[PDB]
DNA sequence: TTTTTTTTTTTTTTTT
């Protein structure tokens, strides 16, 4: 029999009951989905968390879907309880879902998250059938639904569906009345007719479900729609992304006929058209809210579409490289180029809730315009078969691209960042969506003239890169810092490493002395150096922490095409559901790192002579950044370009690795008593592994 | 050239050693101020005391502001240490504040308390001009503050302003309710729209900052303001009072925007107020926390 | 005592 069954029936009749089970045998996770914790007394004093989640274990006879138990939410929050983990239940509890007719809930009370399986079998049955049913729904609550495991704007599960194609309807005895005309009668008239309209921009989904709300479906997604009479702002209510969203895209013929227009929203901003003549309606909004029979939205086809309505076309704000370098800041602008460079899939807390975050990573977009790539920040744009499975070598195109530009910094900071409206696409050689734009025909130019050239740029992905480099001084760089919390105490550090969550990244400094700095060559005279000071400090140490230790995942890796599904997977935020490998997997290590250096650990011993620390130094300089001056000081760890090395051909007689990490250990010497202030990066990559690099060292 | 500096020199390169000095010279107390001693290890069966003390002793050349152990603050309990006495270190240590940017603190830790100083300077040049920022704060923090000397109710240092003044904001289209329109409906205002109220009580302060737990301006206020017939003891919070206390006086019409409603506290003992014929709202109360934009009390 | 941010809302009259 299967150890499911066993304990099913052990406390099938004790319904919310603590049973620890007769017997444990581990069990095999293959699915963690997340959704909304509601119905639960919020009263207590711990609040409860906001979400919850539902592991589906399996026991090599019976695959059961299971509900941990929120007070557990912590090995979900750190990645211990990934999917294909060989976890053991502790302590077991029924419980039923009034709203529905079913058995009995297995919880998870406690459980001891393990080591990986080798035998992942989702070929296993599901004991309770209902369970194994096509729309994947949490187990507690009505008419519930699942959100991304990770992030709140990532469509998830399988109530979003992508079929809606284009269908034929005779305007005949429609009215189609003009934008313009809706604006100056809505606020009379009592049966709006019908709109045509285009899609001029499609934006990320916003979740605003909140707990203890009677809320189905708690999503909405701002769509601008243009006609030959102006634009206005069109907004999906609850229930309609789910059908509509995933085929909605910018450049549809839509034939919205029963609507509701309202008096805008004075808190959200309505984008600027890509074209000026476009006539911007400010005191409409158009709400389109799911009806009985659904024909409220129709997409209208491209055959259909008569030059006699002239309705707009969408129009592009192409940008170079080179162009983008006399753009002002906050301009919003379009990228097309290749991709050089991929960076791992980080997260930040949003500031409006602390159990929410924002899901980003960083992309080297280039074109043949400059020697300098598009540095963007990708935040996720509800796109997650693009966001999370996007690789180097590949034509990339963003929607809406708002400029950001630092100039205080000697390295003059300008890189691109992802509006609320904006999209993302991959292109494929001749430009498939937009080939039509000039740029994108340059670029494939471009494009033709290197692939026949024999020439390749450089390829990177995953690693770890702090994009934004710290300024060439301490001054500056806490004149945008409070000074309630500019320094931290290296004691303190701990519990910021502690604190942070999934690939949460933080950046802390500390005061102290540099004590010891050891070489560690990285890639397959002096390597240590120590300090006098250490030598007679080192045995009245309150408590040493050690965190100068590098992951083989924060070294980044020169991509290769052949292994494209395996580098991409081992850079994206965690699967939600277990997939078998294909065939085996190679080595984490087995890439080239794009990396020209080894790893340095650094020592530091606070003010207070009390307490010490082991950073990782992990520099991303090579050497030809030192002798042409790229670098603010050996101690830093960004060049000024903040871009990997593109086809190095000029290291024949430049100093090798071991003379620079010379030099460097040398510079970290000239600092034996000096009170430096280092700047560290903590980001924790799941699974208890928090990796401390050193960032920049301030001197006096 | 002065014991400050030859005793700062001495013991500047041995944080947290106990040396003595290498001369002792009376010093004049210029200064004695209290603050809360927390990040204190509070593990020891004797708990630390409450509160440190900072004693700005000063020398014919400069006066530098240092620490005093809080094994001492018995010499100030019984007053015993008091500004304008001459005292002689015996012992001094040297600790760094690792949240600013800064050199060594001297740490007073044993004292022999003498008598008046014939000769009280108070223009000698300070030593490290750190110690001479307008903001005066404690040397040991981040963003401490100095409470009064003896009673923990009374304002005290620079961090209280009274530059407040008048401000004449247009009604044009401020959406203002009544505080029964709240009592009735708080539960599903998603938004709280803005408020006209006028003070009828001050209360005055309190401080809730005890030493581990970790808060900034631990300093609470409960105001009786009553708009129109209701009236509701708003409370303010953090760092709100030293910013509105020493202006705000009973009687001034303040509109409050941006602010919070919740539940009274158990408690709390709402005040009768002279006029019978007004309605003690009891259920609700409105918190003024410091949000970004300075808008959120507005005196017209 | 402490404690912040977010959106959601459907419907049968007028003629002068």
């Amino acid at each position: 029999r299967s150890w499911i069954q066993k304990v099913l029936e052990q406390i099938m009749d004790s319904p919310r009951q603590c049973v620890t089970p007769s017997e444990v045998v581990p069990v095999t996770v293959l699915a963690v989905q997340r959704y909304l914790l509601e119905d639960e007394p919020r009263d207590t004093v711990p609040k409860p968390p906001l979400y919850c989640y539902d592991v589906t274990i399996s026991d090599g006879v019976y695959q059961e879907k299971c509900y941990l138990d929120p007070s557990l939410n912590s090995l979900v929050y750190q990645n211990i309880l990934k999917v294909g983990i060989q976890m053991r239940i502790s302590r077991v509890s029924c419980l039923y879902n009034e709203k529905r007719i079913g058995q009995g809930i297995l919880c998870i009370d406690n459980v001891h998250c393990g080591e990986t399986s080798d035998s992942i079998s989702l070929e296993t049955p599901f004991r309770n059938r209902a369970h194994q049913e096509k729309p994947e729904r949490p187990l507690r609550g009505g008419k519930s639904h699942y959100l991304a495991l990770w992030n709140n704007e990532d469509p998830y599960g399988d109530i979003w569906l992508t079929d809606k194609q284009p269908e034929e309807h005779n305007f005949s005895d429609t009215k189609i009345i003009s934008l313009s005309h809706l604006e100056m009668t809505w606020t009379n008239r009592r049966n709006f007719p019908a709109l045509l309209v285009r899609i001029l921009h499609k934006s990320k989904l916003r979740y605003y479900g909140k707990p203890d709300k009677k809320m189905i479906e708690p999503y909405q997604t701002f769509l601008e729609v243009a006609d030959s009479s102006g634009t206005v702002s069109v907004i999906m209510w609850n229930a309609l992304c789910p059908e509509w969203y995933k085929s909605l895209r910018v450049g549809l013929v839509l034939l919205l006929q029963d609507y509701s227009v309202k008096k805008s929203y004075p808190f959200r901003i309505q984008p600027v058209p890509v074209d000026p003549q476009i006539k911007l309606i400010s005191t409409m909004e158009i709400c389109l809210n799911l009806r009985d029979p659904p024909t409220n939205i129709i997409i209208i086809p491209e055959k259909q579409v008569k030059p006699e309505w002239r309705l707009p076309k969408l129009n592009h704000r192409f940008t170079t490289r080179s162009e983008l370098d006399d753009m002002p800041e906050n301009c919003i602008c379009d990228v097309i180029g290749l991709l050089v460079f991929v960076g791992r899939v980080q997260r930040s807390k949003k500031k409006e809730n602390r159990e929410d975050f924002w899901s980003y990573r960083w992309i080297h977009i280039a074109d043949g315009t400059s020697e300098q790539p598009f540095i963007v920040e990708l935040f996720s744009t509800s796109q997650p078969e693009i966001f999370e499975n996007i690789y180097p070598m590949a034509y990339f195109v963003c929607t809406q691209l708002k400029v950001v530009r630092n100039d205080n910094q000697v390295p003059k900071l300008l890189y691109l960042t992802t509006t609320n409206e904006s999209g993302v696409f991959i292109t494929g050689h001749r430009g498939q969506p937009y080939t039509y734009d000039a740029k994108v025909k340059n670029f494939i130019q471009w494009i033709r003239t290197k692939s026949d050239s024999g020439e390749q740029k450089n390829m990177v992905i995953g690693g770890y890169y702090p994009y934004p480099p710290v300024p060439e001084t301490f001054s500056k760089y806490s004149s945008s810092i409070k000074v309630e919390s500019l320094l931290t105490a290296i004691s303190e550090v701990r519990k910021e490493i502690e604190d942070l969550q999934y690939r949460e990244q933080k950046r802390i400094a500390i005061q102290g002395i540099i004590t010891a700095i050891k070489y560690i060559p990285h890639s397959s005279i002096s390597d240590r150096w120590e300090s006098q000071l250490w030598r007679e400090k080192k045995f009245g140490l309150i408590d040493h922490l050690h965190y100068s230790r590098v992951y083989p995942e924060s070294i980044p890796r020169k991509f290769m095409f052949e292994h494209r599904k395996f580098l991409s997977d081992q850079y994206n935020s965690q699967p939600a559901k277990y997939v078998p490998p294909e065939g085996r997997p190679p080595k984490l290590d087995d890439f080239k790192s794009a990396r020209s250096l080894g790893h340095f650990e650094v020592t530091i011993l606070g003010l207070n002579h009390e307490i010490a620390i082991d950073v990782a130094f992990l520099p991303m300089y090579c050497p030809e950044d030192i002798r042409t001056s790229q670098i603010d000081t050996l101690l830093t760890s960004m060049n000024y370009s903040c871009a990997y090395p593109q086809d190095t051909t000029g290291n024949d007689r430049l100093p090798g690795p071991r003379a620079v990490a010379g030099d460097i250990i040398k510079a970290a010497t000239e600092l034996d008593r000096v009170h430096i202030v280092g700047i560290l990066d903590i980001c924790n990559l799941g699974n208890n592994k928090v990796e401390v690099y050193l960032h920049k060292i301030y001197s006096p």
